[PDB]
């Protein structure tokens, strides 16, 4: 069961924004494949971003929702494959907000070589406005 | 086996063979659909039932009537079975590729609950 204590940290580590941690448990040339509403001019939709390019889109959405956490609420394991399902939840200005998030990762070595992940948008825009 | 159920769904879906979705699908089960499909009448984030899951499913074959999802990945743990899904279809001439995630509580080979989000935003980047 140790990919999924991986995975399990990773949630945890960018809750505390445990940068140290975040870089362990990830591989620098991870293949980390982000929905397209995360695509811009340097890389359309589709197209995979290494650990870093992930770090930074995280950055960026922290900046904005800055209280936004990841609770892990299903977790299945299968050999070096672990797909999770959380709910990422904050405040915008106030109003609090409630959105899944289903993510599938693979894991060698104790580190993420490969994350699939995909945020409900719509249903977090429609509890904000 | 939970994963055989999932496999088994996906290619019902594939086929447009609502015999073998009913079948697999209780008609209670829990449906958690993105905030996409949500509409006047069902605000997103409000689960659905089997019927409003696959009267959304309809809506969307008839839209992208070529559409085929492809099971890429499945992970069984117990009663729970995720899968990575590629969409794949062209509409009008335009290829698209786009991907989904699933997960899925099976009891007594049947699904019970569901949750699915899939890459809309890339897909329509890929059409235009």
């Amino acid at each position: 069961h140790q990919p999924s204590d991986t995975i399990a940290g990773l949630y945890e580590a960018f809750n505390s924004g445990d940068l140290e941690t975040l870089r362990e448990l990830i591989a620098p040339d991870a293949v980390i494949h982000l929905p397209g509403t995360a695509g811009d001019a340097e890389h359309p939709p589709g197209t995979p971003r290494d650990r870093e390019g992930w770090l930074g889109v995280w950055q960026f959405t922290q900046a904005f929702f800055p209280d936004m956490t990841a609770t892990v609420q299903d977790i299945v394991q299968t050999g070096d494959l672990v797909a999770t399902r959380c709910v990422a939840r904050g405040t915008h200005s106030g109003r609090p907000f409630e959105m899944t998030m289903l993510n599938m990762s693979r894991v060698r070595d104790g580190r993420i070589v490969e994350h699939w992940t995909i945020s409900d948008n719509v249903t977090m825009l429609a509890q904000l406005g």
